[PDB]
């Protein structure tokens, strides 16, 4: 199963706004990075991931799931190389996990969140996902499809 992480600046799109969208979800527009785009193209319906507040907050505040496979980005004015998935809230992270705590955990040293400086949509290994979830108060967290 594949797990992911989505960076979102709370000033622009916060976790609260994400939850407010409910089951309708939110189109993940604005990605203009090939690797991030390709990560979205690798996602399947139901894949779980972290909603991380970037720029401000700097913490994992919730878990989301993919509710729409990669499709043309409605903000890319009918372009061809920019596409994205739609994601929706699954549950809050009981105790939001700070970037500081992540960087202090040896088991998370290879996590994209701490190694990549420009990737807005990233992969998360199953072990990294389970560890961050535990740190955040989630023993048996939501799982991605096999």
């Amino acid at each position: 199963a594949n797990y992911w992480l989505y960076k979102s600046e709370p000033f622009k799109w916060s976790w609260e706004m994400q939850k407010a969208k409910g089951e309708t979800g939110e189109e993940w527009t604005g990605v203009r990075n090939y690797q991030a785009r390709n990560n979205m193209r690798a996602m399947k319906i139901g894949d779980k991931g972290f909603f991380y507040h970037s720029n401000e907050g700097l913490d994992v505040v919730g878990i989301v799931e993919v509710c729409a496979l990669s499709h043309p980005d409605s903000t890319a004015e009918g372009d061809l190389k920019w596409d994205c998935v739609d994601i929706r809230a699954v549950c809050d992270m009981p105790q939001p996990v700070s970037l500081k705590d992540v960087k202090a955990n040896p088991k998370l040293e290879k996590m994209s969140l701490v190694t990549s400086m420009r990737l807005s949509v990233q992969p998360v290994t199953e072990e990294e996902y389970l560890e961050v979830c535990r740190m955040g108060g989630l023993a048996n967290p939501p799982k991605s499809p096999d």
